[PDB]
DNA sequence: TTTTTTTTTTT
């Protein structure tokens, strides 16, 4: 089924890079997309080489554009309430700089 | 400063039947959840929101299990005590019925 | 050549059956034109698909079939019965059958 | 109309300076061309169109070589040239435009 | 070369 997202925002913090147990790179960051002035804070996830590149070139405030899909996943917080997360599985990231 | 790109396009089935209510300011608002299938081994559940006439059409022609595609922007709302809502503000809703 | 954002998504009906060709090296390529209605006027976009996706288009899509495409927007050069033409097509990375 | 689903998002460089004309109604119309790079022909030439205030800002802010991001629809066209052959044209109806240069 | 839900904003 069709599922496509395209965003252009500024990173709110430095991209946070980590590695899975079996070595897969995982870069995460939060784009602040200006509204059509407030903005929306969307969370994005990157994998493998695209994640390592996000780490070496993006930082707080950098302008960037993502292209991916919307994901959801259940979560149980310390307060007990079940939370719904929505992320952007960015398959491509353009550095606008 | 100025605006920034923000576009979303989904095609999924409604988990429930769309719920229509009228805003205190008089505007119509219909909500519904699309279940778009994942491309691998099973589905994501995106919250959609549409307004005014597009909302009145959704409530009349879409029900649970209906296939539909939306075209809007991704916005994060904030307000069961403190919920961080991530939803699609649907500007268009296409009915994929017979 | 650093990459840039290039995304297209459409839902339309084939103007005719998809024509299946084969690359000199043996790759499957299927083309078709989608009629994306503005109203019930329409736009007629040309789409190309490759490898397994061209196989499925050829097997599961005929004229008037509702289909969704997701891909890039690329230009192309070829010859019709004379001078060259400069077309703009949609490289369907994924095609949903409806 | 824009009833069935149809959306385009592009980011490219202007190949030529924008062209601003005015329609019978006196409304603003801006036409420009983007060079959308490939990821290993190495770029794609896409024609764009915008209207009204969105077209005024294009002619003022954007010049040849500027980096721009458009969001709109696909719209087709067919005309007969002087050679007597029916040409077919696709171009983006840029609803939204974002300026990206420094 | 074409396929088969939407309306005004009113001097």
């Amino acid at each position: 089924m069709l599922n496509r997202v395209v965003l252009v925002g500024r990173l709110t913090k430095d991209p946070e890079l980590r590695y899975t147990p079996n070595g897969a790179a995982v870069a995460t960051f939060t784009l602040a997309v200006n509204r059509t002035r407030e903005a929306d804070f969307i969370n994005c996830v990157t994998w493998r080489r695209q994640a390592e590149n996000v780490a070496n070139f993006l930082k707080k405030g950098s302008l960037a554009g993502v292209d991916g899909r919307l994901q959801t996943r259940n979560y149980e917080n310390q307060q007990g309430q079940r939370v719904f997360v929505t992320e952007v599985q960015a398959e491509s990231v353009q550095f606008l700089e």
